[PDB]
């Protein structure tokens, strides 16, 4: 009979791809299926590229795509109209900003599957060595205890050790990394939702020579070219007070045999200044079927099993990551493993998006000049005033005749 084939996650990030590939040979198990997994390159924008090669051939040769919250307005061609398979009280089981976002034209791209934001991981170990009480509110607060920390424990033995790390590579997540710079710093959204390109303001300027002031002080001098990984590598090491991340690195810290076990905490990123707003960048990934796929009923029932209740449920107590389904933040299984999900809940909530609705199908191209831009500040190359500047230039050429 048929083989389900689902390209979702990657191995090479945390457990995610092994995650994967397990709960879909439980649906094939379940329903007797065949299945077949396809692994991923680690990167959201390599994903993308690999996928489109896929799409522009209409290739059968994959069923089910996980496809990232910044997609729906790129890949909706390519996407399976799951509205008539849903029923309006199943549909609302899940969140609906992200229902929405989802849907493009009336075309519900994809499922909820998990939703994420960036927040801070610190040593708390280290904040009560250093007399420390609280995590920073400021970005002035992270960057005095980074140094305080960093010269005790240099001074103590630890080489490896630096005080942040974070997504500095030419690559999407720094444009995530990036909007949370800058909109709390006041700064704005890069491009507003109205379509306003807003980046070139001082309080954006001001935002991204900070992040170069960290380079090679408080962070280490190739964190130009960290993703996820090698930002989540040093910090589970024990070599990091801080580390701006997602949710998966939580558990992965907590796991036996890390060094950082029971060491750390998580909350919002800091801030400018106390009127500033807070900034968590949304991300989050979704179920797809694909438009080229032979066997649609098998692959839409895949993608119901994989974001339902449980399924949520074992990807929130084993992966710590976070449900698109608000009653999974009240279940007791859930909080007792991560309680810091009710306590961060307004935070994700908050969460600031990408200009992906707004960008629509050109979200890439405006992305990548957003994280090329921002790369020649945090290497130098240009200070912040030039590189806002020069990124407003290239979002209008980008832009212009597009309106969502
Ligand atoms: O494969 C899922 C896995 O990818 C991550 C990053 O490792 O996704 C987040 O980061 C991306 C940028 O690098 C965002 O585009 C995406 O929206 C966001 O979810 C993990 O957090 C997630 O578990």
């Amino acid at each position: 009979g048929p083989v389900i084939r689902v390209a979702g996650d990657s191995t090479a990030v945390g457990e995610g791809g092994r995650w994967m590939k397990e709960m879909v040979e439980a649906w094939g198990k379940k329903t007797g299926t065949r299945v077949e997994y396809i692994d991923s390159p680690a990167d959201t924008n390599d994903r993308l590229a690999l996928y489109q090669q896929y799409w522009a051939a209409r290739s059968p040769d994959v069923d089910v795509y996980m496809i990232d919250v910044i997609w729906p307005g790129i890949v909706a061609p390519h996407a399976l109209d799951l509205k008539p398979y849903l029923t309006e009280a199943e549909l609302k089981e899940f969140f609906p900003r992200i229902v929405q976002n989802n849907t493009i034209r009336g075309k519900l791209t994809s499922l909820p599957f998990f939703t994420d934001a960036g927040i801070l991981y610190y040593r708390k170990d280290l904040l009560e060595k250093y007399g420390y009480t609280s995590p920073p509110r400021t970005w002035n607060e992270l960057e005095q205890m980074a140094e305080r920390v960093m010269e005790g424990e240099r001074r103590a033995g630890n080489r490896d050790f630096w005080g942040f790390v974070f997504q500095g590579k030419p690559y999407e997540g720094l444009t995530c990394d990036a909007l949370e710079w800058i909109y709390s710093h006041g700064g704005g959204r890069i491009v507003e939702p109205d379509g306003t390109i807003s980046v070139n303001n001082g309080r954006a300027a001001l935002a991204l020579n900070r992040a170069h002031g960290w380079v090679g002080r408080i962070a280490p001098q190739g964190v130009t070219s960290y993703a996820e990984e090698e930002a989540r590598n040093v910090w589970q090491q024990g070599n990091s007070l801080f580390m701006r991340n997602w949710p998966y690195a939580y558990a992965l810290g907590q796991a036996e045999g890390s060094p950082i076990r029971g060491k750390f905490g998580v909350t919002v990123l800091p801030k400018a200044s106390a009127d500033a707003p807070n900034a968590a960048t949304l991300g989050g990934w979704q179920l797809m079927v694909s438009a080229y796929s032979r066997y649609p009923k098998e692959a839409v029932d895949l993608v119901k099993y994989l974001a339902s209740y449980e399924v949520q449920k074992d990807n929130a107590v084993r992966l710590s990551r976070l449900p698109t389904r608000p009653a999974l933040y009240t279940d007791r299984d859930v909080l007792a493993r991560n309680p810091w999900f009710r306590d961060l809940l307004p935070v994700f909530q908050n969460a600031v998006s990408r200009p992906s609705d707004v960008a629509g199908a050109r979200y890439n191209q405006v992305s990548e000049a957003i994280w090329t831009e921002v790369h020649s500040v945090l290497t130098g190359r240009k200070k912040g005033e030039q590189a806002v500047r020069d990124l407003e230039a290239r979002i209008r050429r980008i832009l212009r005749h597009h309106h969502h």
